[PDB]
């Protein structure tokens, strides 16, 4: 049915260190049992303009029905693109809990999304005690603004 | 019509060195002329728990109608996800024989799917005298269990 | 509706240094707000068989309706795969102008599509004053034929 969920927002819609300090643009498109994801995060305010830490994480938790729970992402921006309705009950976009069991250690590695200077990215699925989750991690360069390159990722969905 | 073929199995469904020594989870999703593939292979028994060789291949051969022929993968696990019927006559999931002519040498390279330690992966299409095929190759670390990271790949399908 | 645009051609359909000196096979498939692209370019004549430069670009410009404008690609080969009609008015395949504003500097990096020897690839969206565009760039090895490995890329489309 509905193919696309995204978090597009012209204004800040993500809170990492303080309220609305970042823009998060995550887009998920479903093609059968696969979702193709792209994620772009832009640091806009505070330490995100001059990093102290050398890594940053973002967790998006969902209930067992596929609803986004309170987290760093402004929920009002998490919408079905086609209808512009909030992305409620998106079970068939959730990472498959048989393929990615809750709290299973992910294969020990990550992805280079840039070189010179190097930036790494990883996504871990269902690191959560109930429901579903995405946990994203990026490297960061201390003293510099946080704005990693876009990352692409693919996973198997719940049926 | 049908969008997804996969080989999901809770039990071993692949025979590399001996009967049912591995689990193979290959998932193909069709979006027009492209298929998006993910493949995860887990070594479970025998030398797959303590490798001798430093590379391993898996060939999936198909007839000219898109039916899986006898091979290392348990055919009863190769199913259309949506209907849970065996994946018979999947011609429009086959690697395009104009784009990938039978027995054409593939571009001389491969993909790093892990570093520290390094693991490489490649897929070659239609290395077969009749019909269609996928030939997958992974590096392996001697003395260690075989369980490479998941690989993602994309190809153009038959019409 | 229509899912696939491609430039498949048995004969040369691209003009880099001289008329019809290359074959370009670009395939775009739309899955909601994402397009999955693959691109393969083969140098066939002239300096493309023995390169002088160490990099080569290809720009595909489109009007505001999603029609291909005069460029290096033979327009008669740019077709909807499903109908075999020319790919006219393909607005919903165009790179989103909110996500990729015209003439916005792209994240400063590129992709390795081969090692030993190394080959890099990049795609920049909407580097154009009106309408839409793709600008592709590959490295090349002086003294050798131009035939880089296939590249895969994903972008967000216009609505």
């Amino acid at each position: 049915s509905l193919t696309t969920i995204w978090s597009i927002s012209p204004t800040p819609n993500c809170s990492i260190y303080e309220t609305q300090d970042a823009n998060l643009f995550l887009c998920l498109t479903k093609n059968g049992a696969h979702v193709l994801g792209t994620i772009t995060i832009k640091g806009l305010k505070g330490a995100l303009r001059e990093m102290h830490d050398n890594a940053l994480s973002l967790k998006l938790p969902f209930d067992n029905q596929g609803n986004l729970l309170n987290c760093a992402l402004e929920s009002s921006t998490w919408r079905y693109q086609e209808t512009n309705a909030v992305a409620s009950n998106a079970l068939t976009f959730m990472p498959n809990s048989t393929v990615y069991p809750r709290n299973k250690t992910a294969h020990p590695g990550n992805m280079l999304i840039q070189i010179s200077p190097n930036i790494t990215f990883s996504v871990v699925y269902n690191e959560i005690n109930s429901g579903y989750a995405f946990t994203f991690k990026w490297s960061a360069e201390p003293g510099k603004p946080f704005h990693p390159p876009t990352a692409v990722f693919c996973y198997i969905t719940e049926q």
